């Protein structure tokens, strides 16, 4: 089901190094729906590569317009399994902190806060 589940380590590695050569200047980015989440729907995609210069606060936004959310529907994104410090963090910083040992940036999404 899971993207970790659905390659190998040696493939989601292979991978990331292809981005870093066919898209040098965008963060090679995983994002899912927590596998409770009721509410919310899945997204088209599961890998995005996103422009190294957006915040996490520009992502949010990017998402909430790929869901096609409304104003007043709540979205929590946990990034590396854990909440973010900050959204104003540039997305190139929080992929040198927060990446996987295979290269990705892993995010999740729901409703509700508690996870
Ligand atoms: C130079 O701009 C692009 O080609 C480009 C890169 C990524 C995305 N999409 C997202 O950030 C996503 F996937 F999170 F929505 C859209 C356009
Ligand atoms: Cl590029």
């Amino acid at each position: 089901k899971t993207f970790k589940q659905r390659r190998t380590f040696e493939q989601r590695v292979e991978d990331v190094r292809l981005i870093r050569e066919q898209h040098p200047t965008k963060i090679p980015v995983i994002i899912e729906r927590y596998k409770g989440e009721k509410q919310l729907p899945v997204l088209d995609k599961t890998k995005f590569l996103v422009p190294d210069h957006v915040n996490m606060s520009e992502l949010i936004k990017i998402i909430r317009r790929r869901l096609q959310l409304n104003a007043n529907q709540a979205f929590f994104l946990l990034v590396n399994g854990h909440s973010m410090v900050s959204v104003s963090t540039p997305i190139s910083e929080v992929y040198e902190s927060e990446k996987d040992e295979d290269g990705f940036l892993y995010m999740v999404y729901a409703s509700q806060e508690t996870f």
